[PDB]
This record gives C-alpha cells, structure tokens and sequence, in this order.
C-alpha cells in the first residue's frame, strides 16, 4: 500500500508541524525572558558607567570606587571579581573612559524560526541572544577590556540568577548561559565587539578574541528559505526532530543538518508539494554528505559543522549509523501493510508524538 505522509508533516494541529512549533504565548515567554535579559545587562553597563562618570568627574581612590561597586549588581560576582571591576574601572585611561562613557551594549533584531517544542525529557529550547559592544578598531584588544567586559555581562546573568528561583547561571566557552529548568529553556548570551571582518569579534571564555560573524550564517539561510521555498524549513524542522528523537542527548548540530539539507535541496530535483517524497530525498543524500565533511555555509574562516568519515569516533559512527537508517525508515512507512503500522514506523524517525495514524493517506 502505497502511502504519502504530506499531511502527517505539515498539519499544523495533529501532523508533526503541529508537534513541533511553538504556541504564540510560548514564543511570547521567550521574547520576555530575552527582554529581561535585555534590560538588565543594559542596565548594569548603566550602573558602572555611573561609576566611571564620578571617577572622570573627580577622580575617586580605589577604597572608593570599590564602596560603589559593592552598591550595584556587581556585588553578585565573587570577592576577587568585584576587586577586578573597581581596579579596571580604576585604571581606566582618560580616553578609554571616555570610549566607555559612550558605549550601550546593543542587541540584534528563534532558531531561524525553526525552534522545536522539546521531546525527550529534559532537552530544553536553546535561545540564543548576543550582547553587541559597539567600539572603533580592532587589533589584538580593545580599549575598553575584554576582562571587563565580560565581568559585567556576568554579573547581569548572575544578578538575573540570584533574582529569579529555578534560575542558574553556567560559564561556556562562547557565552554565558541562564538555564531555567522548570521552563525547559537556556538562554546563551555571547558577547561581540562591533566597529563584516571587524564585526566579527566575538569575545571567547576558556583565543581571547575571535573573528564570528552570526550575520554570515543568518543570511545565508534566509537566503536559501527564499530561493529554495517555503518547505526548507520545515524539512530542517523535521531533521532537528529527528535528532531529538535519536539521541536524548547528543547527535549532530542543528546547523549541520541545515546546510546539508540546504545543500542537497539546491542540487536534486524534488517536488515540495509532496512533503514525504522530498523528505525521502533528503534522507537518501544526508549520509553522502555527512561522511564527506559538512563544511559552514560560512568559508571565510572556520572548521567542518561535521566532520569527514576518516576522522569519526563511535559517536560519528553512531550518528552515520542512524543517517544510513533514516531512508530506510522512511521507505518502509511507505510500503506499510496498515495505516496504524505506517505511523508506527515513520514515528520509528521523528519518535511517538504524532499519534493521529488517520493523518496517513494513500
């Protein structure tokens, strides 16, 4: 019996988009929690600005500048940190004063609107949200301090953390995280200095400055929406369900998925009317392109989103394993002796959350 599943992917209330988007208020929850986010590291920045002001004003003593520190949300650091903050405030030259005196962190205007309602218990909504440092040339340091800088973010994190219960704060290598447990999400906060080469310095943690441009990244795929259509992004949608189905933890990036998808949507004919078939090609050409190393739509410096056959491990070889399945799934759903037994099979991909087999057709 053949059977098409166009209606099991995208119906948007029993069908797998259904399972898969948002709810309105949902979004709006994670558009606050960025919001507040916002607000408090503006507000922080604000806070030791002040401090810089009366220091440029008259010029304050360390013992000083130190008591003010302990009156703002900097005292949420640890007792060496806030010292660091007194003493770079301290040490500020006259015009990298005045260069911070004049600087606001500024934000970008989910997911490339392929965020995912979670699966597994607990993978949680990852948000990500940048803190934008606007400043004027970039060698090897900036004026203002890349120490400074991300002591301040810290302490809005960590002030946002002690505020809020169920909140906790964890340092990342690019970012700093909130995770909010209880509402299944992470927000990462990575920093970067801004003056297309220059805007790419983001600030690193644990190589204290590195060239990343999120804008590269960004329009290319709202490019490829475009030129591709409306149906890319769902199929990203339904591979990055996929890997939440695979693995409760782990598997392949999102991203990587998104530019071998991408890929081999811009390079094999398919019809996009039919959701299942174009799906199914997607499947078929994933492991070639996996195996081959999926590098980032972004060439100007970076390394493979995944890496090539020859330098896997056992959880590569466990991520190909389930690649080389996936088509194979997605066939057999289509051979189904029953309408009930197709679902179960297709959901052997994209796991039980679909449970509506009547979304099945032939």
């Amino acid at each position: 019996m053949t059977w098409n599943f166009h209606q099991y992917y995208t119906n948007r209330n029993d069908g797998l988009m259904g399972k898969l988007v948002l709810t309105d208020e949902e979004k709006n929850n994670l558009k606050a929690l960025r919001k507040i986010i916002r607000l408090r590291t503006r507000d922080v920045f604000e806070e030791a600005k002040g401090i810089a002001k009366a220091v440029k004003k008259s010029a304050l003593t360390f013992e000083i500048i130190q008591e003010k520190v302990s009156t703002t949300q900097i005292k949420h650091l640890s007792d060496s940190e806030q010292r660091e903050v007194a003493k770079l405030i301290y040490e500020m030259d006259d015009d990298a004063r005045d260069e911070f005196l004049g600087l606001t962190p500024r934000f970008w205007t989910f997911q490339y609107d392929t965020l995912n309602r979670p699966f597994q218990p607990g993978q949680e909504m990852n948000i990500n949200d940048g803190t934008y440092m606007p400043m004027p040339i970039f060698e090897s340091e900036p004026k203002i301090g890349h120490s400074l800088l991300i002591l301040l973010v810290d302490a809005s994190l960590k002030s946002l953390v002690a505020e809020n219960h169920g909140w906790k704060f964890e340092a990342k290598q690019t970012c700093g995280r909130i995770k909010i447990e209880a509402e299944k999400t992470h927000i990462d906060v990575p920093m970067y200095a801004i003056p297309d080469s220059e805007n790419v310095n983001l600030a690193l943690r644990e190589r204290k400055w590195i060239n990343s441009d999120p804008k590269i990244v960004e329009d290319w795929f709202n490019d490829s929406c475009i030129r591709i259509g409306k149906h890319l992004r769902k199929v990203c949608r339904f591979m990055k369900a996929w890997r939440d189905a695979q693995w409760d933890v782990g598997g392949p990036s999102s991203i990587s998925l998104m530019a071998a998808t991408v890929n081999i949507l811009d390079s094999v004919a398919h019809d996009a009317s039919d959701l299942g078939e174009t799906m199914k090609i997607i499947a078929k050409h994933l492991p070639s392109e996996f195996a081959r190393g999926v590098e980032s739509p972004d060439s100007t410096d970076e390394k493979p989103l995944f890496p090539p056959s020859y330098k896997h491990g056992p959880r590569e070889m466990d991520i190909m394993s389930k690649l080389e399945r996936l088509p194979e799934i997605l066939s057999s759903a289509e051979s189904a002796d029953s309408k009930s037994e197709a679902l179960k099979k297709i959901n052997m991909a994209f796991g039980n959350r679909v449970t509506n087999s009547e979304l099945i057709v032939l």
